[PDB]
DNA sequence: CTGCCGAAGCGAGCACTACTGTCACACCTATTTTAAGCCCTTCAATCAAATCATCTTTTGGTTAGGATA
């Protein structure tokens, strides 16, 4: 469930460790980094984007604090 | 016509802050030579703090890779 990444690394069997396998899973992680889209954080976003917005001005990213799976 | 002696207030002895004449011995430096320690200048050799040049990491924003709504 990619989950437990101790033993995750521990089976692998390379000698890796938990950070650095937990590390190349989320840079290489569909379900992280998105190309999609999801009504909730459409619905976020552009709650941020009216309420911090002026003019032609938003936060690109800081707004990535609030939803998951972007940079 | 001049002259003596009392009443009261004064008094004493005991209680199982610096000058000045001298005077010779003190002070004073002419030079010799070391063996380890010296103060201050004075610039030159060396180092590190500060600055500038440029590459890189993240926001704004675009290109066109990439996408929803």
């Amino acid at each position: 469930g990619h989950l437990e990444w101790q033993k995750i690394a521990e089976e692998l069997g390379t000698s890796r460790s938990a950070f650095q396998c937990l590390q190349k899973f989320q840079q290489h992680n569909k379900a992280l980094k998105r190309k999609e889209w999801t009504e909730e954080e459409d619905r976020m976003l552009t709650q941020l984007v009216q309420e911090m917005r002026v003019g032609s001005h938003i936060p690109y990213r800081r707004i990535v604090y609030y939803m998951e799976g972007r940079d």
